[PDB]
């Protein structure tokens, strides 16, 4: 269904 | 800072 | 559908 | 000051 979500803090 | 999304419908 | 997002404070 | 935007349609 959805994949994904959210970063960037350490990469 | 943010990076990613949402996916899962077409792909 | 959607990647990518917000940056070029940190990084 | 922001860099990024929306991709992950083609790619």
């Amino acid at each position: 269904x959805i994949s994904x979500x959210i970063s960037x803090a350490l990469i």
